[PDB]
């Protein structure tokens, strides 16, 4: 089993089974969000509204906390139709902007009809506390499991107002690490408490970033 | 043994040996260059003068006529130091644009000290005749082999006066398909005489460009 520290760390992940090949190719997320291989560009406008999720599947998979959603959100970009699945989150951030690293990153994570996924990357910085992560945080599991919410989140409510976002082509971030994923992370971060960040890195028991990538022959858009 | 039909086609490749896995990825070359994943943006300027290769080496290798150069020719772009190590030649192209083929494509392949790749194509419509490619075709065997050139042959004579391109990260196009390639192709075309075309047609006896391929989660920078 792969996990983010010893043998079965990140930089021996592609050696723990024949499907994680994609672990050490070269189109790997996450990566350093830098301004020495970043361009501005027009790019197509964000537009979600992830209204709410009702009665969400709250997962402890010994990772990470993922929130698995029974609504089907929608996210057409760059001629896609994706349907939301679940966010979740790591901490320290898995990207990095010129180098910073933030203390908390959600991921949106999202799939269309043919398999193809596209993420939406949250930064997080210490601050005035974000409602919606207590429901998150508070109610789940300390062990690995699931658990059902009795109640909903407002999705939009952990996301910044205004949209403005890089964008890479990439891969997902824990084995098989597969590529050709969408990768879009939001400029603005916003924010959560010392508290809620200290309540979920103390579940994790541990750091879940993995560490960033060569950028290799890629540029990054920025809207 | 790969071909560009048949059992060993293109279809095929990545079961014809385990190193070419890389051909069934998601960031694959060629792709067609289409406005729909085209972004405008302030791109780096493309330096490169590639005066001229005495005594060139014009290899006929079953799949194309490729000339491998003596001189050291630099190509510095995104950060790196690249070496111009030969060119070859694709008919019909394999890059296409909005859906266009162009009767040949030119190939510059650069390598830098660390293994790192990043070909320049350059499309080829039909007109007046280069000068510079008799050079390559007449003298290329018509079977498999080489044969040094008795002369020099001026690369900047095949490349356009205007550098303005289209740049995405891509791999290379035959077996073993290795990603992480940088792709750099100018969006000015220069010409080539039909007899030209022909000839080296004839001497390949079969198209030799491989399918475009799907462009994933990729966006195509344009100068
Ligand atoms: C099952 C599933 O979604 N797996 C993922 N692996 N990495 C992901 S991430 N961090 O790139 O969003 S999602
Ligand atoms: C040895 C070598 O250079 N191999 C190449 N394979 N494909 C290439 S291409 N068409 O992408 O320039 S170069
Ligand atoms: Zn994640
Ligand atoms: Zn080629």
């Amino acid at each position: 089993h792969w996990s983010y520290e010893g043998e079965n760390g990140p930089e021996n992940w592609a050696k723990l089974n024949p499907e994680y090949f994609w672990c050490n190719l070269k189109n790997q997320s996450p990566v350093d969000i830098s301004d020495n291989y970043k361009v501005h560009a027009k790019l197509e406008k964000l537009h979600i509204n992830y209204n709410k999720a009702v009665n969400p599947e709250i997962v402890n998979n010994g990772h990470t906390i993922q929130v698995n959603v029974l609504e089907d959100f929608k996210l057409n970009i760059k001629g896609k139709e994706y349907h939301l699945k679940q966010f979740h989150f790591h901490a320290p951030s898995e990207h990095t902007v010129n180098g910073k690293y933030y203390p908390l990153e959600m991921h949106l994570v999202h799939k269309d009809k043919d398999g193809n996924i596209a993420v939406i990357g949250v930064f997080f910085k210490e601050g005035k506390a974000n409602p919606e992560l207590d429901k998150v945080f508070k109610n789940a599991l300390k062990e690995e499991g699931s658990k059902v919410f009795d109640g909903s989140i407002n999705i939009n409510a952990l996301l910044p107002p205004v949209k403005n976002y890089y964008t890479y082509s990439g891969s997902l971030t824990t084995p098989p690490c597969t590529e050709g994923v969408l990768w879009i992370v939001l400029k603005q971060p916003i924010t959560a408490s010392k508290q809620q960040i200290e309540l979920f890195k103390s579940i994790m028991k541990h750091n879940n970033n993995r560490p960033t990538q060569p950028i290799n022959s890629r540029y990054i858009l920025e809207s």
